[PDB]
RNA sequence: GUUAAGUCUGGUUUCCCUCCAGGGUAUCUAAGUUGA
């Protein structure tokens, strides 16, 4: 609300608030918010009337009103404009998907249903969780998306920063009948959403949170992506790039493996690890624990990528389903790279 | 006062090692699922 106003009127509303603070008072503080409204009215030549009375009154009842519900009073410009970034998001990501030799069978705004190859399916993922919150480099035909607006020729529409969004992904043989590929992509992505929690911190705090994953399946392994890791998911231009942050980590780290920096073996060794890192306490103890056990696998000489030390202490909980699944983040990444090259 | 004649023995006994140091340091592994 208080970064929703722009100019002086931002004060105005913030001292109202804080008349509305810990059920201050009405018709008492009425006067500290109108000593600058009756200020600014008299700040000008030529107002007709005032009735700063039923005005001020109802501008906090306004407020009042949001609290007490607890939800932003939708009116219809918030609806058409939902409506319509909805719809930009989509033209942006129908280029997203023809930039990945991708085939759409539904794509419409909010949601989306293509096939692509094993290949692009994770440059897919995080390029298009960026854009849908317009975070992007690449201009996508006539629509250039910039740090959560989509600038078209200067007209600058809005995006949805702040909306999560899952994703499925089913490593299917073309000969598995698409009754059960599409059934079992809409059962993940629909029972794991409401069935996963994964730690998150926001006001500096170890909470769970639910919904904005990546879920993978090959055959019977699955794997879950966080894709947010905070729960305003974004509030700064500062936060645009932590979108989709552990999807480059795991292309990355496919990078090195393909070309031959990395043996696939770093799949089947991170188990003996596993206990000793998530009964660790110490951050750089941990970092040098993964540092050493893709050192016996590799990555180069005088090695160079480690894992970014905000994927620790990362715990996935599940409500006790037949959705098997690690419960910690790093075995996640690497079920998810024996998931995509299970599939190649 | 005088005569003669030398004869016996032919190195023993102790101590033969004592004390300390009995490994130290560095490396502790690196580099690397595909097809029906
Ligand atoms: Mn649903």
């Amino acid at each position: 609300l208080v970064n929703a106003g722009s100019g002086s009127i931002v004060d105005y509303v913030k001292t109202v608030l804080k008349c509305i603070r810990e059920n201050l008072n009405k018709c008492s503080c009425a006067e500290k918010i109108y000593s600058n409204e009756v200020a600014k009215v008299m700040f000008r030549v030529n107002v007709e009337k005032a009735n700063v009375e039923e005005e001020v009154k109802n501008s906090l009842e306004y407020f009042e009103t949001i609290l007490n519900e607890g939800r932003i009073i939708v009116t219809p410009a918030w609806h058409v404009s939902i409506s319509s970034a909805l719809n930009r998001g989509l033209l942006v990501e129908l280029e997203l998907v023809n930039k990945h030799k991708g085939f759409v069978i539904y794509a419409g705004g909010d949601d989306l249903l293509a096939m692509l190859p094993v290949d692009e399916v994770l440059d897919f993922i995080k390029e298009s969780r960026r854009a849908f919150a317009g975070f992007g480099t690449e201009k996508l035909g006539n629509m250039c998306l910039e740090n959560g607006f989509v600038r078209i020729n200067n007209a600058y529409y809005p995006s949805l920063p702040i909306v999560g969004r899952s994703y499925s992904v089913i490593i299917a043989h073309y000969a598995d009948p698409l009754f059960f590929v599409i059934n079992d992509s809409y059962n993940l992505l629909e029972e794991g959403k409401e069935i996963i929690r994964y730690r998150v911190m926001y006001n500096g705090e170890y909470k769970d949170a639910k919904k904005d994953v990546a879920i993978f399946r090959y055959q019977g392994l699955t794997s879950v992506i966080p894709l947010s890791l905070k729960r305003p998911i974004v509030s700064s231009v500062s936060d645009f790039n932590e979108i989709a942050s552990i999807i480059d980590v795991i292309l990355e780290l496919k990078k090195r493996i393909d070309e031959g920096r990395i043996s696939v073996s770093l799949l089947y060794d991170y188990e003996k690890y596993k206990h000793l890192i998530v009964a660790s306490d110490e951050k750089y103890l941990t970092e040098f624990l993964v540092k050493d056990w893709i050192k016996r696998n590799s990555l180069r000489k005088h090695v160079e990528f480690t894992i970014d030390e905000k994927l620790y202490g990362v715990r996935l909980t599940i409500e006790n389903y037949p959705i098997k699944i690690p419960n910690d983040l790093i075995s996640n990444i690497v079920y998810t790279l024996r998931i995509i090259y299970g599939g190649e």
